[PDB]
């Protein structure tokens, strides 16, 4: 702690992190242990900056404890923080006094012209008086050659007046045009020291998020803002809590090209972009999907990338090839790491000669300052060991639940309203568009307004210039305005298909999490975006139906049957009931007239954690001590509170809790107000059967997943194996076909029958 706090207190010398007001706390969040008694603001920050490195040591533990994959921390993580904190620092106290230049630029020029059509406006009157009296002195004198130059002059003055009075009414339009821009720039220049009050704050929070929050997911990275965020609240150190990191470290025009890139529409895979930008270590990029790989590839044409991989043969020649050229080079595979890159990650340069040299294994070579090297892993498992993970910046591509919603209802809105999609695409690439010319458009008025010397009203052509941006931005944004309505048009559209996007999301991360049970249940997103587009083209129940709501029922049906079809056929038969168990209560919180049953399912999990005393437990006649410590638990339901009553109280209880199927039969002995419903009776069998018969908890599940999902949902998985169908028509050429089989068993001969069968040669 102290080696930290010495590296950031002595490497934010150069940082203006002086605030004489700042207030002490009554309770400062100290964590070095030597910080002086009455901190000081920098010394508060980089106090904070302490902070902000230890938690990610208590953020790996913790994922560590739940078995969760940590990457080390380094001190190089700190030095990458603080190398951050100081160019975001710099970066944005420039834009802001640059900014704020302009606008006290901008608003001198406008007051200024309102004086001078005032004193116009007095020269205008003076004009008219000269007039006056020219015209009065012409008519004396005619009415007693020259005269007639007289009144020649008296004419002339009269086009003078008309060009003045026509420059004081457009001046005067002019001004009323930019009563809106005034207004405005008047706004944000009072703002203008709030903002400096809350960039120490703010940057510090954005290049914490920079050099560490790259390996995590989303509710992670998440829970690290929050708690970077509440220690500078403690600390008294001000930041705003209004705009999202991904607006402040990135600008509109930036994302708009990102989006071009083939750059996902999502917060995370934003941030992911922003860390491709701002690094300091070389990114090392995790993503199995691919669109990462696609998106540097993209970014990086005009600079000439290559792709390249550490186990290709030529990745020696191609290394050397783009730090002598310095160009971008994408390297794959990054699990194969050749440490033949350890000088390049650490910038281990010499520069003596007039020459800037790095030492590529026994052969210096010129390094080219232009040269930028990403790395990158389809594999989300990997795992590096701690000398690579502090040379890089790891950049993860997780999905999250909000885009794989958004990826699954554009899906099927193209699949099912192909009309209302496309509409839905073309405006956002128009209003793309708009809000892009608005940023030209507001950010060219201002130019203008901060290259024009003199006043505005003394060259004409900056007056027009001014009225051609006003009336092309009161066009553009008039058509913000109607691409605004149309958009609520296609947002009610698919309103109707939102709650199958849930599913898809829940589903999908349901088939994430069933490597917890299995380590052969290995489920990537495309093998679910398989079943999609088979439930949403390749769907004989959608043959004849036109009527959008009842495909839209046959689709969700059809989207759980082919979830369970595919993956139990990749499972072991003993967690079948496991998956359908899970996709039934996916199913259930679709359906909007059932209850959550929250209570019900949480006392069926678990369940054994309600403790009970000795006398906690009586002597049920009838039932065993498992048996009657299973009643007394179940006792804490409100439905079954009167639970003991009611089995004393029946004493065919004690035929039925000796019968060979209990789970058919299972006694109504739970209390309620109104009528259940079928799935709700079903659970309050499935917890009664837990209780009294848990033989027969399989078989009330079972039911339970009839009663959600259907009789013959789980039927497929007793027929024998269709390798013909499923080879012939689910399975890519590119998609290995993986015969895993338990000891003693062995699918080489089902697939030389198979061979045999289609008459093709294997």
């Amino acid at each position: 702690t102290e080696a930290l706090y010495q590296v950031g207190k002595e490497f934010t010398s150069k940082m203006d992190l002086e605030k004489p007001n700042y207030i002490v706390p009554d309770y400062m969040p100290v964590v070095y242990d030597k910080l002086p008694q009455p901190p000081s603001h920098r010394e508060a920050i980089v106090n904070s900056c302490v902070f902000v490195h230890q938690t990610l040591h208590q953020a790996n533990a913790r994922l560590a404890k739940r078995g969760g994959r940590t990457m080390a921390i380094t001190p190089r993580h700190y030095l990458d923080f603080i190398n951050h904190y100081a160019n975001l620092f710099h970066e944005k106290r420039s834009e802001l006094e640059e900014q704020q230049m302009h606008l006290n630029v901008g608003l001198r020029k406008i007051k200024e012209t309102v004086d001078q059509v005032e004193e116009l406006r007095r020269d205008l009157r003076i004009k008219s008086q000269e007039l006056e009296v020219k015209n009065a002195a012409a008519n004396d004198k005619l009415k007693k050659e020259e005269y007639a130059v007289l009144i020649s002059e008296a004419q002339a003055i009269k086009a003078d007046l008309a060009a003045v009075e026509a420059k004081v009414n457009r001046s005067t339009a002019l001004l009323k045009s930019l009563s809106a821009e005034r207004e405005r720039w008047e706004k944000t220049s009072e703002t203008f020291k709030n903002q400096m009050s809350t960039i120490a704050g703010d940057c510090l929070l954005s290049a914490a998020f920079i050099a560490y929050a790259g390996y995590f997911d989303q509710q992670m990275r998440q829970n690290l803002f929050t708690t970077w965020s509440h220690h500078l609240q403690q600390a008294n150190i001000q930041f705003r809590t209004d705009i999202a990191r991904t607006e402040y470290l990135s600008n509109a025009d930036e994302r708009l090209r990102w989006q071009a890139s083939s750059l996902p529409a999502d917060d995370l895979c934003t941030e992911n972009a922003i860390m491709l930008k701002r690094f300091n270590r070389y990114p090392l990029i995790i993503d199995p999907s691919g669109q990462a790989t696609e998106f540097i590839m993209n970014e990086y044409k005009d600079r000439k990338i290559t792709r390249t991989s550490f186990l290709d043969d030529a990745f020696r020649k191609n290394l050397e090839s783009a730090l002598r050229f310095g160009n971008p080079l994408l390297v794959q595979d990054v699990e194969s790491y050749d440490p033949v890159l350890n000088p390049v990650l650490n910038r281990e340069v010499r520069r003596t000669g007039g020459r800037v040299l790095i030492t590529l294994g026994d052969q210096d070579i010129d390094l080219s300052p232009s040269f930028v090297i990403f790395l990158s892993t389809r594999d989300p498992t990997v795992e590096f060991p701690p000398d690579l993970c502090s040379r890089v910046t790891f950049v993860n591509f997780t999905v999250t639940r909000s885009s794989l919603q958004s990826q699954c209802l554009n899906e099927v809105l193209k699949a099912e309203r192909p009309d209302v999609d496309e509409k839905r695409s073309d405006l956002l690439k128009l209003q793309g568009e708009f809000q892009l010319r608005l940023r030209q458009l507001e950010k060219s008025l201002l130019q203008a307004l901060n290259e024009v010397k003199g006043r505005i009203l003394d060259d004409d052509t900056i007056i027009t210039t001014l009225e051609n941006l006003k009336r092309e931005a009161a066009e553009v944004t008039r058509k913000v305005e109607e691409t605004d309505i149309v958009m609520q048009e296609v947002e009610t559209v698919s309103q109707q298909y939102l709650p199958l996007s849930t599913a898809c999301s829940s589903i999908y991360f349901t088939m994430e999490s069933l490597k917890q049970i299995h380590f052969l249940y290995q489920y990537s997103l495309q093998f679910f975006l398989d079943i999609y587009h088979n439930v949403l083209y390749e769907n004989p129940n959608l043959k004849g139906v036109t009527d959008h709501t009842q495909r839209l029922s046959i689709i969700t049906k059809d989207l759980f049957q082919v979830a369970f079809n595919r993956v139990a056929r990749g499972m072991l038969h003993q967690d079948h009931i496991t998956f359908a168990m899970l996709l039934a209560r996916i199913k259930l919180k679709g359906t909007v007239g059932e209850p959550t049953y929250d209570a019900e399912f949480q006392h069926f999990l678990r369940g054994n954690e309600i403790v009970l005393s000795a006398g906690s437990t009586p002597r049920i006649q009838g039932l065993t001590v498992e048996q009657a410590e299973a009643v007394v638990r179940l006792s804490c339901l409100p439905a079954f509170k009167d639970l003991i009553a009611k089995v004393q109280a029946d004493e065919q209880f004690g035929i039925w809790l000796d019968s060979s199927s209990p789970e058919q039969t299972v006694p109504y002995l739970w209390s309620e107000e109104t009528p259940a419903t079928p799935i709700g009776q079903a659970i309050h069998r499935l917890l009664l059967i837990q209780a009294f018969r848990p033989d027969r908890l399989l078989a009330m599940a079972h039911m339970f997943v009839s009663t959600n999902l259907g009789e013959s949902f789980m039927s497929i998985m007793e027929q024998p194996l269709d390798l013909t169908h499923i080879v012939g028509t689910e399975v890519k050429p590119n998609t290995p076909v993986l015969m895993c089989s338990v000891p003693g068993y062995d699918a080489s001969g089902h697939v030389e029958d198979l061979a045999a069968e289609q008459n093709t040669q294997i």
